[PDB]
């Protein structure tokens, strides 16, 4: 295995190097703006070295943005593809290149059948070319990792069975900036080539001047460059033909054939193009030619890719015969004018990759290598797109919510086979689907008009239910005894119980146990733990009464704490928000121990009086002029006292210390140690009065942040032995701080309401002396070094934080680990931020055109881990990664995969047993086993099962080992008879393996694979 950490890896370019160089200067570059006046040698192309060209056709089409997926496949995309089919049917030489597999496949199903076999062989002469072929051109900030790979194997497992093709060239020329997980995913995916468009106009530039926009791009740990994946990126401001056939926009807005009048399209340079005729093909050539071979300079081979296509392009019959017929002519003059040395025709994509690659194999070329990312994108001036690092929060979090949910569903549901009568396959591809759909680059990334958000979330809103129906009939089946089991796959035998989405405040979505000596004295629940290690973990379910205590299926006492159930209100008509306790319903917390990839059941049992084992919190309100706050048959009356400092400790664990507002103020991590100034601080930031404004892309704020004005909050302290907690009352915002005896997990209810032109901020200010450095996570895969830029805007210094960030210095930690993607920065030395809300009355030009006024409350989650790391093995100063430590990886990963809950539905489950998984092993804690899919139907009479196997790297701090088993995927299901190692997407067979045992994989790798079973 490669070491991640100790070796720093010698590349050509280094983003990180490179951004603290660069002087990010926007000056005016002539025709291109942002460039500068290329000039050319031209005896460079002669008879015996032509410049190749191919003229790449394509339509860009957004599944959902200003119109829903629906609407555009009926406005736009099924006439696009209708009549792409016709036109590549009978003009052979004409080519098109399509992405988005969501709407391919909406297409091919409604298709006749001579239609689909007219598809199938446009497809495989070359005509038609399918570019990645994700179910869409995911998001590149926000998106878990696992969902990029989720929705990649959705259109690549489509495309393998209905097209018979796999692509192997990526096309992304739209999502906000770009990430090196794309290259990690795609080129353990069978992947050779890809490009990419949106990045920063000054990197552009930059990477011009050099000839670098062709890279082997590998990830930032990587010293031996195994990771590497071919890049192009494109050099320009945007993919439409005026920025894609050379430097100029006015000469290049001429040679877009749709722009003459009757398309309602015009050139804004104010030059329309003119139908090429034998009297101006040779003047028309010559500003073409010349175009191209300025755009060939800033490249290393004499082939060119020169795209040609917009947003839906390539509708309308005439549309394609005005284009085709145009770009004829010019051929048909350029290529039989000698003295243009020029060769150009229409191609795909790959066509360009493998001529780029035959002129590197002659020794023609040889390309730089590359690490780092491409964020934080601007497109112009101080335009940076941070803010859809955070637009649209509600659903930003239900997508890590309804990751987590596929991820159990599929898991849970691969256990056994399934009678097609169940309908699991059904449910979980339309999880799959939905999910899949979200991670599109106007979906999590909150750039959408409100009606198509409001699809998508009611399109995950189905997905969640899907994966309910599979999960609770799993888990009937695993813990019934076989000949007792009576399956009705339309019945709900448990119903899940979460605490965190929608959450506590957002939706009154949980069902109460309910549990009387005339009704019901018990109530079976079960826990799920997707993670292969024996996990505990705190779970909570509310009940009808304050008298209950836990068991276990053999019987043995669980020690439970009952607390109340707390909600906050805005008072309209005392203008005070403060909380409400119920005098019926009340919380039950217990730790559950739960096996690898398991199951285990509890018994719920109400009693007279107080049981045992079950202890209660005492719960005081801080607040001047209180009111009562009776609690019914709770046994610990509620306190009072005037707003002030308090500490709290649960366990071993450290204490905490609050202000008297209700917010942290330090850490101590033992009794002796120091308390460590640690404050959590709400701010606010606003829009500029002139000049541009912030919308759902666009981050300008006006300067920086004020604080939020707190008034005299009402603080509510809830003690008990197993869980404590600080809960206040803040405008927009309920803040919570709760304690389980190790890290504390933080709760936000974030409730913007009508504060318009506002983003609010929760910010950490400590004495940590991290200067200029900061670490965020790339899509929930890796840690990268971040370097403030004060010679950038305050929003350029704002990057997503899609799981977690971290600041140190040579002695002490801060982690902040976060259940949902948002945007953060480290603005100054000791400080994190991470932005909660933004709420904008103006569009930001960039197409949306609308503001974001469609907040609603949300439920952020995260967890705040402060380390001393003088003891920790870290990467030398000049290496580009950072690593978490095995708490925070651990805390991480509670949010993200926490222990699934079930209650059981009916009065009695009869043939009920206690656990499922006790003789799973205990992986290592690094390893995580991400996905298991069983990939076959019932009828399969060679069942395969698909596992995506994933180990993070964690820092060696001076903690021993100690036990773990190794895991062998390929024999947890019995009566294996083949193990295969394959790519990430299932569908290609790379290695044939030793004994039916698939090894494990080493830091910072994944790999994938498939058990076959007679
Ligand atoms: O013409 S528009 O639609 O206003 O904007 C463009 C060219 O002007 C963009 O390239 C359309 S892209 C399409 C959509 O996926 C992005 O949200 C947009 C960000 O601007
Ligand atoms: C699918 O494509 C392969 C080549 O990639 C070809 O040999 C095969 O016949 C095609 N159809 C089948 C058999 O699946
Ligand atoms: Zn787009």
């Amino acid at each position: 295995c490669q070491d991640v950490v100790q070796d720093v890896p010698n590349v050509d370019v280094q983003m990180l190097e490179l951004y603290d160089r660069m002087s990010f200067k926007d000056i005016d570059g002539g025709v291109w703006k942002q460039g500068w006046n290329i000039k050319y040698d031209p005896l460079k192309y002669n008879a015996h070295h032509k410049l190749k060209v191919f003229v790449v056709p394509h339509s860009h089409n957004d599944p959902g943005w200003i119109q829903t997926f629906e609407e555009y496949y009926q406005h736009d995309t099924k006439h696009i593809l209708s009549n792409a089919l016709r036109h590549l049917h009978d003009n052979p030489e004409m080519k098109f290149i399509w992405a988005e597999i969501s709407y391919f496949a909406r297409f091919y199903h409604d298709l006749g059948e001579n239609k689909k076999l007219q598809m199938k062989s446009i497809v495989k002469n070359g005509q038609l070319e399918f570019v990645t072929g994700g179910w869409v051109m995911p998001d590149e900030a926000n998106s878990h990792w696992r969902n990029v790979l989720l929705q990649l194997t959705e259109g690549q497992t489509w495309l393998k069975q209905f097209m018979n093709v796999t692509p192997t060239a990526s096309w992304a020329i739209d999502p906000f900036g770009h990430s090196p997980t794309m290259p990690y995913i795609l080129q353990k995916s069978g992947f050779k080539n890809m490009l990419i468009q949106r990045t920063h106009y000054s990197v552009k530039k930059e990477l011009a001047q050099q000839r670098q926009l062709e890279f082997l791009w590998r990830q930032i740990w990587d010293n031996k460059g195994d990771t590497a994946l071919f890049t192009h990126m494109m050099p320009f401001y945007s993919y439409d033909i005026p920025h894609t056939c050379g430097p100029d926009p006015k000469v290049c807005c001429q040679f877009d054939f749709k722009r003459m009048g009757s398309f309602g399209l015009s050139c804004p340079w104010k030059v329309p193009p003119r139908t090429i005729s034998d009297q101006n093909v040779a003047a028309r050539s010559d500003l073409l030619v010349d175009q191209w071979k300025k755009k060939a300079e800033l490249y290393r081979t004499n082939v060119l890719l020169i795209p040609l296509g917009d947003d839906f392009r390539f509708k309308q019959n005439t549309e394609w015969d005005v284009q085709r017929v145009n770009y004829e002519r010019l051929f048909e003059h350029i290529n039989s004018q000698a003295h243009f040395n020029v060769q150009a025709q229409f191609g795909t994509l790959q066509e360009y990759f493998d001529a780029v690659h035959q002129a590197e194999r002659a020794g023609q070329a040889e390309f730089p290598t590359l690490s780092g990312d491409f964020f934080t994108y601007a497109d112009r001036s101080d335009n940076y797109w941070s803010g859809y690092y955070t637009s649209r929060p509600y659903h930003k979090r239900m997508d890590r919510v309804l990751m987590h949910y596929v991820r159990a569903a599929e898991m849970l549901s691969a256990w056994h086979s399934w009678d097609g009568m169940a309908r699991i396959e059904e449910r979980l591809e339309q999880a799959r689907r939905e999910l899949s759909l979200f991670q599109h680059h106007d979906g999590i990334t909150g750039t959408a008009k409100t009606h198509v958000v409001v699809d998508y979330e009611q399109r995950m809103q189905e997905a969640l239910k899907a994966c309910q129906m599979v999960m609770q009939q799993s888990v009937y089946r695993l813990l019934t005894k076989p000949s007792i089991y009576s399956p009705d796959f339309s019945f709900s035998y448990f119903t899940l119980d979460d605490s965190r989405w929608p959450g506590s405040g957002v939706e009154d979505s949980r069902t109460t146990i309910i549990l009387g000596e005339d009704i019901l004295p018990s109530k079976h629940v079960v826990m799920h733990n997707t993670l292969p290690h024996w996990r505990e973990q705190l779970v909570d379910f509310y009940v009808s009464s304050p008298f209950v205590s836990v068991t276990d299926l053999a019987n043995n006492p669980v020690e439970a704490q009952v607390s109340p159930v707390w909600s906050w209100h805005h008072d309209t008509l005392t203008k005070t928000i403060h909380p409400q306790g119920s005098t019926t319903k009340y919380r039950i917390i217990f730790k559950a121990r739960v096996p690898p990839m398991g199951l285990a059941t509890y018994v719920l049992t109400i009693s007279d009086s107080k049981p045992e084992h079950t202890s209660y919190a005492s719960n005081l309100l801080l607040r001047k002029n209180p009111t009562s706050l009776p609690l019914g048959q709770y046994p610990e009356d509620v306190k009072f006292g005037d707003p002030r400092e308090i500490s709290l400790r649960v366990g071993n664990g450290p204490t905490l210390a609050f202000s008297e507002q209700g917010l942290l103020k330090s850490i101590q991590l033992t009794q002796d140690s120091p308390h460590v100034p640690v404050h959590f601080k709400f701010l606010k930031y606003g829009v500029r009065s002139h000049g541009d404004r912030s919308g759902a892309y666009l981050f300008l704020p006006n300067g920086p942040a004020s604080p939020v004005e707190l008034g005299q909050p009402v603080v509510l302290v809830t003690k008990g032995k197993l869980e404590s907690s600080v809960s206040v009352g803040l405008p927009s915002v309920v803040h919570q701080t709760i304690m389980r005896g190790g890290a504390p997990e933080i709760r936000n209810l974030v409730d913007i309401g009508s504060l318009d032109n506002t983003e609010i901020v929760m910010r950490l200010e400590t004495h940590i002396d991290s200067g200029d450095i900061f670490y965020t996570d790339l899509n929930g895969l890796q840690f990268i070094k971040r370097r403030r830029l004060d010679k950038l805007p305050l929003q350029a210094n704002y990057y997503p934080i899609p799981s977690g960030m971290f600041i140190e210095d040579a002695n002490t930690r801060l982690t902040l680990l976060t259940g949902q993607p948002l945007g953060g920065s480290s603005l100054a030395s000791g400080e994190l931020e991470i932005m909660q809300d933004r709420r904008l009355a103006s569009d930001d030009e960039r197409g949306l055109g609308q503001g974001v006024l469609d907040n609603k409350p949300v439920l952020h989650i995260y967890r705040l881990v402060l380390e001393k790391v003088n003891n920790c093995v870290r990467p030398s100063k000049l290496h580009p990664a950072g690593y978490l430590t095995s708490a925070a990886h651990k805390a991480s990963q509670s949010l993200l995969d926490p222990l699934d809950k079930f209650i059981f539905a009916e009065n009695e489950w009869i043939g009920a047993q206690g656990q499922f998984g006790g003789d799973h092993p205990s992986a290592r804690e690094d390893l995580d086993v991400s996905v298991m899919r069983r990939l076959t139907k019932s009828s399969a009479k060679t069942q395969r099962v698909g596992y995506v196997l994933h180990r993070t790297n964690l820092m060696q701090c001076g903690t021993p080992e100690e036990h773990t088993q190794k895991l062998d995927v390929c024999h947890l299901l019995p009566n294996v008879a083949r193990c295969e190692r394959t790519t990430l997407t299932f569908l290609q067979n790379l290695e044939h393996l030793d004994g039916m045992v698939a090894p494990e994989v080493c830091p910072m790798e994944t790999a994938a694979y498939v058990s076959s079973h007679s």
